[PDB]
């Protein structure tokens, strides 16, 4: 089957394939970056300059023999980043929306490649986000992802159509402790390469800066702190940046009058004044839902925040919670949209697991509405310190972010493992089904738990309970072999060594629960001896897996194992 990911809004697969020939010649002009990844693809054919054909193009550019050729196959795809994407048994187009949409197109077209012939199925896409914005922030608390890893995942999300990254480092002093003070000579190339990196992939650089600690509002002061933020902005722009945020979690201030204020004034004075930059993002004081309400009322800071600050700023708020257990409904959403009167960003805080460090989150962006692009315009992921280990989660989110409507959380996450495990997807799903849930995510291995809490049921009655030891032995015999296999193949090395703590203890919880079914299976017997062995063999396993730091595992398999004993 032919996969794209994320999953395209409308996608038709023909009945034929074709070949391509050594020579191609591209009649397209077109986006600096479109173009130079179709080539790089092409030569991973050369360009004929005469009559195979591949037009690649955007809207803005009315080009004739692409939109000619195009008769065949109907255009309501109508929102920016949009595009179409066609082959057919031979020519194959490329026609965005946009700069942006013919990046997306070359992205898909980049998946469809089958490499020996080098083969390029047909197909007609017709293709666009659920959510304009689709973003990671690196919003975690503990050590910050290092130049490499920005660099990397800043890479990924062009891959995956995710279009910005927001650099808000709890870390870096210079977007808080220092918001007033420009970044020294040390740091631009680090920056301008992070900007520059992002510009190349379709990727929004977003800059927040969090002056809430010590900012003044009141008299000279004030006036001062203002041109201090206008003078850092300025900074900012030179380096490239053409997308700002700023931020007022987590502070002391409470007066919403004054931080709308700032922000209206930056948004005037700053933002619609220079060219290229793109709306001002925020976060309020009261930033998840239930912080908003006193029972049915408004409270006052949203009140006045809300009401004061301009339309067309965008804000973000995380949902009924800090951490949301159960996802974000649309009744949620179009309760704080409401308040706000605009379409309110999402700040999801998964895989983050900054709160509960040694558990990592694995699993896929989950319970959040499929309808939610109705009242929300923005989604924006919080990952984890880990980078490598966020990645699957992430890709997940990107699928989501694009395709909200379609989106299935299971054969998504399908998707991410294969894409970040390779070879090893099904050992690592064994692994990750262990380790989704934090306070929020999809709980961990649904079905063992199922099994067990109807083991317990059969097993008070006296009943005969073969089939759910049967069940869980295969469980806990993948659980035994995973880890050594994934140490072995796991191709992504960073990967493995964020994990190697967890591995190791789920290749005990897997021996620890081969001894706990040994236990019960002994109680049927009525083998004093061997269940007096058994059970100190088990108390053994148990003081094994405490010693290990690392959680993974233990809302399902580690009350059950402490159970039996």
């Amino acid at each position: 089957d032919i996969s794209i990911y994320p999953t395209p809004k409308d996608m038709t697969v023909g009945n034929s394939e074709f070949t391509l020939e050594d020579s191609v010649n591209i009649v397209g002009l077109a986006d600096t970056y479109a173009f130079e990844l179709l080539k790089n693809m092409l030569t991973e054919i050369k360009i004929n300059e005469s009559e195979y054909i591949g037009e690649s193009d955007d809207n803005i550019e009315e080009m004739e023999n692409t939109l000619e050729e195009m008769n065949v196959d109907t255009s309501s795809i109508s929102k920016d980043e949009g595009y179409v994407l066609v082959t057919d048994e031979n020519k194959i187009v490329i026609r965005g929306n946009d700069e942006t949409g013919t990046f997306y197109g070359v992205k898909s077209l980049k998946q469809l490649i089958k490499k020996n012939k080098v083969i390029l199925d047909e197909v007609v896409i017709k293709d666009e986000p659920s959510f304009k914005m689709r973003a990671v922030v690196e919003g975690f608390y503990g050590t910050p992802w290092s130049q490499e890893e920005r660099l990397d995942q800043i890479k990924m999300y062009g891959e995956y159509k995710m279009n910005a990254y927001i650099y808000a480092p709890k870390s870096d002093p210079y977007h808080r402790e220092k918001w007033r003070e420009p970044y020294p000579a040390s740091e631009l190339d680090r920056m301008k390469e992070l900007i520059k990196t992002a510009n190349e992939n379709k990727v929004d650089f977003v800059f927040a800066i969090s002056p809430g600690l010590d900012i003044k509002f009141e008299g000279e002061e004030g006036e001062a702190d203002f041109k201090a933020l206008i003078n850092k902005a300025e900074t900012l722009y030179d380096m490239g940046v053409r997308s700002f945020a700023i931020l007022w979690d987590d502070i002391e201030n409470r007066s919403g009058v004054q931080q709308a204020e700032v922000l209206n004034r930056f948004n005037k004075e700053f933002i619609k004044n220079k060219e290229g930059v793109k709306p001002l993002i925020t976060v309020p004081v009261e930033y998840w839902g239930s912080s908003m309400f006193n029972g049915e009322e408004v409270k006052t800071y949203t009140k006045e925040f809300a009401e004061t600050l301009d339309k067309d700023i965008e804000v973000m708020w995380t949902g009924n919670d800090v951490i949301p257990p159960n996802g974000v409904s649309l009744e949620d959403a179009k309760k704080v949209s409401n308040v706000y009167n605009r379409k309110m960003m999402l700040w999801w805080n998964y895989p983050v697991n900054d709160y509960k460090e040694d558990k990592m989150a694995l699993g896929p962006i989950y319970d959040l509405d499929r309808n939610l692009d109705e009242e929300v315009s923005g989604f924006i992921v919080n990952p984890m310190r880990f980078s490598d280990a966020s990645k699957i989660s992430t890709l997940t989110g990107a699928d989501y972010g694009w395709n909200s409507v379609s989106y299935e959380a299971e054969k998504s996450w399908d998707k991410a493992i294969e894409i970040i495990a390779g070879e090893m997807k099904e050992e690592f799903k064994i692994f990750a089904n262990h380790s989704t849930r934090l306070d929020t995510g999809r709980p961990d291995s649904p079905e063992i738990k199922n099994t067990i809490d109807s083991l317990w049921e059969k097993w008070e009655a006296g009943s005969d309970i073969s089939l759910e030891l049967s069940n869980l032995q295969n469980e806990f015999s993948k659980m035994v072999q995973v880890p050594n296999k994934l140490r072995s193949n796991l191709e992504n090395k960073a990967l493995l060594n964020q994990l190697d703590s967890h591995l190791s203890k789920f290749e005990i919880y897997g021996n620890a629960g081969l001894k706990s079914i040994e236990i019960l299976q002994d109680i049927v017997n009525k083998d004093m001896s061997e269940f007096w062995s058994d059970n100190f063999e088990g108390i053994k396993l148990l003081r094994n897996l405490d010693g290990i730091k690392a959680t993974i595992a233990n809302n399902v398999v580690d009350p059950f194992i402490r159970k039996v004993h």
